[PDB]
């Protein structure tokens, strides 16, 4: 007795037992706006996507409230759900970010396999006999293709005679494979080749929202109809509609251990296939080699990297992300955080790996572990705009500019020992840089007179670096081993270039430049926001050319790239402090030490004290 499964929107359901006494059970309840179902019948697992929600679940088959929220973030229109009952991996497509995924079980090792060429993926099938998983992309050029399980032969097998290709489903038995289509009202049938297109349910009469099939019955929803159908396999007779009455049923499957037939796993419980993920393949080992999101893969495969190498820091209004930059997806930015307002200026330190960032509603600075429970405060009192910080990642400093109260302040990188570096009357800092070799910060202010200053890293030798023909000037990124310097203005709309004397310079490119501005340098490319901050730029800083590795993403802030881990330069500070009991400052000449408000550099010039407390 075929047991059907199917998602309703407000609950998943199950029914049919023989097909009598109306026995509809509702598996998982309480749900918001369910789409797609599956399961692993071995297991017991149920799965299902809420739109909504925009995430992924499952439950256990068994009495049990027992629910696991499996994917909660990068989720959009989930509209596609299959299970992989073999290999053991869950695969998804997504209509709306028009991305093809795939995960363990429980949402980890999260790799993404196709992104490019998508225009909403909707059904999906997998043959885990072979390494085959089969979906539908429909719009502009609708189709059904076909690739390894591995993201590897993406195919398109069937690309004709099809409008809204509706949902898959295969014959195992018979090798062969149905579709469905929510316009032309047809059920057809091929090999799993493209080949051999047959019509099964040709003709107008089916309107069908999702196809299963358990021995030789075709069965499907017509969430018009509120119904579910059924016919032969194998022409179109048959056309009762099983017992159906049903509040939009939308997604649904046979529920029967027969519909995943089981075999050898092409890696064994041995070697686990790899070192993250083991996915099926019809390449000759039978089984292939990956590793999540971002993370590129050793020259012997099936050992992943550790994480990203370098990596591009966003910051949003009210989120951070980063996209990794050792993969060519890019447009996996992935986020995190919680009570952030109003994000501006973003920074980054390897050697610990905390993000730093600057809120300017809240006025204040924060750290935390990118995905991790890094989250501290920093600084919180006398803040008015932080609108750029610098990392000091050898004397474990922390630069911050503000623009309310026209001040370069240092403190050490958890907030402690602040001190007031620069403090100009008229002009107002903005964004800062650093070069803890050479010991200079470099810095563009605005004003009446908007320039762009430089000074050593204690704030003493200001030389003023920029003077004329400069607006608003935003960014300001740092090519070290080049020396040269690269800024922004927003007023004038073009990307300039410097000597790090301030000689060399000349515009680079013109563009239209946003007020607040993301802008930063990392081997040969520069990042920076569009002019509607819904997009970033990558561009050649030799070869001048540009290139758009997402869009769709506003609130667009700003951006840091910045290598994980790798860190380059140094200089005395960075042996015990320079010796400094508190603030170890260098410059060209050599470090200086300074003291927090209130205290006195004693005759040492390395040691602060609090005058008026001893004797001694
Ligand atoms: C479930 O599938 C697995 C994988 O094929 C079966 O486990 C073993 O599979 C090998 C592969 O041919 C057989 O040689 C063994 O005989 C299988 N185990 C044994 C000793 O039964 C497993 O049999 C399948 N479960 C069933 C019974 O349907
Ligand atoms: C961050 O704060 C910690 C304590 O919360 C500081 O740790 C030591 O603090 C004493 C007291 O001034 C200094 O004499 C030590 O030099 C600090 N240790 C180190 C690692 O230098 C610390 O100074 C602050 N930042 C650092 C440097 O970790
Ligand atoms: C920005 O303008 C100031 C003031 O005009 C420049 O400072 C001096 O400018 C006078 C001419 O107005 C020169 O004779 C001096 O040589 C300048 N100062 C010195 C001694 O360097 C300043 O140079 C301008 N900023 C830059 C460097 O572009």
């Amino acid at each position: 007795a075929p047991l059907l499964l199917y998602a309703n929107r407000r609950d998943l359901r199950l029914v049919d037992a023989t097909n009598g006494k109306e026995n509809a059970t509702i598996v998982v309840g309480g749900l918001e706006d369910a789409a797609a179902v599956d399961f692993v019948f071995s297991h017991g697992l149920i799965y299902w996507s809420d739109v909504s929600e925009e995430a992924i679940k499952r439950t256990e088959f068994n009495k049990t409230e027992s629910v696991q929220n499996v994917v909660v973030s990068g989720l959009l229109s989930p509209d596609g759900l299959a299970c992989d009952w073999l290999g053991e991996k869950l695969y998804w497509t997504d209509s709306e970010t028009n991305r093809i995924e795939v995960s363990n079980l429980d949402g980890s090792l999260r790799k993404v396999l196709f992104w490019q060429e998508l225009d909403q993926p909707r059904a999906i099938a997998l043959d885990p006999s072979s390494g085959f998983m089969y979906w539908t992309d429909w719009g502009e050029v609708p189709k059904i293709e076909r690739a390894g399980m591995d993201g590897s032969s993406r195919f398109i097998i069937i690309n004709s005679e099809i409008y809204w290709p509706n949902g898959l489903t295969l014959d195992y038995e018979e090798q062969k494979l149905y579709w469905a289509d929510a316009k032309l009202n047809f059920i057809h049938k091929s090999n799993l080749d493209g080949t051999n297109r047959q019509a099964v349910v040709k003709g107008s009469l089916p309107h069908p929202f999702a196809l299963t099939l358990f021995e030789d019955i075709l069965y499907w929803t017509d969430w018009s109809t509120h119904s579910i159908l059924a016919c032969n396999k194998y022409t179109g007779e048959g056309l009762r509609e099983i017992h159906s009455d049903i509040f939009s049923p939308m997604d649904i499957h046979a529920f029967s251990q027969q519909r995943q037939p089981n075999a050898t796993n092409p890696c064994g419980i041995d070697n686990g296939g790899c070192s993250h993920l083991c996915l099926m393949s019809p390449v000759k080992p039978f089984y292939q080699c990956a590793c999540p999101t971002g993370v590129k893969l050793l020259e012997n495969g099936k050992t992943c990297k550790d994480g990203a190498t370098e990596l591009l820091l966003l910051a949003r209004r009210t989120d951070l992300r980063r996209i990794s930059l050792d993969t060519p997806d890019f447009t996996d930015i992935v986020l995190q955080l919680e009570d952030i307002r109003h994000a501006i200026a973003i920074d980054y330190d390897p050697v610990e790996g905390y993000i730093y960032w600057t809120d300017d509603e809240v006025r204040a600075i924060r750290r935390s572990f990118i995905d991790g429970s890094g989250s501290q405060f920093v600084v919180t009192a006398q803040i008015a705009h932080p609108d750029g910080i610098a990392v000091d990642w050898v004397a474990r400093n922390l630069y911050w500019t503000d623009t309310g109260t026209d001040r370069i302040e240092v403190t050490r990188l958890n907030g402690t020992m602040r001190k007031i570096l620069i403090s100009e009357d008229l002009e107002e800092p903005r964004a800062i840089v650093l070069d803890p070799m050479v010991g200079y910060m470099y810095w563009t202010d605005w004003g009446e007179i908007p320039k762009i200053e430089r000074a050593a890293l204690d704030g003493s030798d200001r030389v003023v670096l920029v003077n004329t023909s400069l607006g608003w000037p935003n960014g300001l990124a740092l090519d070290y081993d080049e020396g040269k310097i690269y800024w922004g203005d927003a007023k004038t709309d073009k990307i300039e270039v410097m000597n790090t004397d301030g000689t060399g310079r000349r515009v680079l490119v013109e563009d239209k430049i946003p007020h607040i501005f993301g802008f930063t340098l990392l081997g040969d490319y520069v990042y920076w926001t569009d002019w509607q901050r819904r997009s970033i730029e990558r561009v050649h800083k030799r070869s001048a050319e540009r290139e758009v590795i997402i869009d769709q993403l506003p609130d667009l802030m700003g951006l840091k790239a910045t290598n994980v881990h790798r860190v380059i330069g140094s200089n005395p500070c960075a042996e015990e402090n320079g010796g400094c009991s508190h603030l170890c400052l260098y410059r060209p000449q050599g470090l200086r030490c300074a003291c927090p408000i209130g205290f006195e550099l004693i005759s040492d010039m390395k040691t602060c004290i609090v005058p008026e407390a001893f004797l001694l």
